[PDB]
């Protein structure tokens, strides 16, 4: 079964906002995969206090977010297609030391995958950057710089003996740190076109005014648009090599 074929007729869905955010899915469509990112801001300095990251369950008409923990905004992304996928499992590993690395369960292979890094506390709150994981490999390494807090590697693992040609895919992730005082574009290698991805902005002070979205499919780049404690623009996507 060609995962390209079904990732083009799948339907990305993104949602940003404070509590409550559960991004939902179209008629009889189901969450193949996805993830949720929560930001938590001190009740006084209003600076950042922490990141959190969770998985959307397989076969659900909603990203069930799953809180009694305060959290002040959540960026949510789900790929939502017709059916749940067989032999496919999602993963988050988090770390604090230099390395952060993840193996795939039942010896699977990365289909989708990326690391985010942060540095919520020194005093440079959004050190938050982004890295790609390679389709095909069983791992995903990611060394973090120092005075980083935590690294969040999230990957969708497929059983590489039924999902074919993962070696034909590639993950792109560009980011750029905008100041606190003008655009961001990233394009596929090997003249590739997008399968699925997301584009957004994050802050270390957030007033609640919204900014987040999804990449367009069978196209060749992904684009954002800028809307101390400064804030970052990012783009993650996955490409097939044509």
């Amino acid at each position: 079964k060609d995962i390209v074929k079904i990732l083009t007729a799948s339907t990305t869905v993104t949602k940003t906002g404070p509590p409550p955010i559960s991004a939902e899915c179209p008629h009889n469509m189901v969450v193949l995969f996805g993830f949720v990112v929560k930001q938590n801001f001190w009740d006084h300095t209003n600076k950042l206090q922490s990141y959190e990251m969770e998985i959307c369950e397989s076969g659900a008409s909603s990203c069930t977010s799953k809180q009694t923990n305060k959290y002040d905004v959540s960026y949510t992304y789900i790929e939502c297609g017709p059916q749940a996928l067989p032999f496919t499992e999602q993963v988050v590993s988090v770390s604090g030391t230099t390395y952060n690395s993840v193996k795939c369960p039942n010896d699977y292979s990365v289909l989708f995958g990326f690391g985010m890094a942060t540095s919520s506390g020194h005093q440079s709150a959004l050190y938050s950057y982004f890295t790609p994981c390679r389709p095909g490999l069983k791992s995903c390494s990611l060394n973090m710089n120092e005075h980083d807090d935590k690294s969040y590697i999230y990957l969708v693992c497929v059983d590489a003996t039924i999902w074919t040609g993962l070696n034909a895919l590639s993950m792109i992730a560009k980011d750029d740190l905008h100041s606190a005082v003008g655009e961001l574009v990233v394009t596929c290698p090997s003249e590739g076109t997008i399968l699925t991805g997301f584009y957004g902005e994050t802050h270390t002070s957030s007033p609640y005014t919204v900014p987040f979205g999804k990449c367009a499919k069978s196209l060749k780049a992904c684009s954002v648009h800028g809307s101390h404690n400064y804030r970052t623009l990012f783009t993650v996507a996955l490409c097939k090599n044509n």
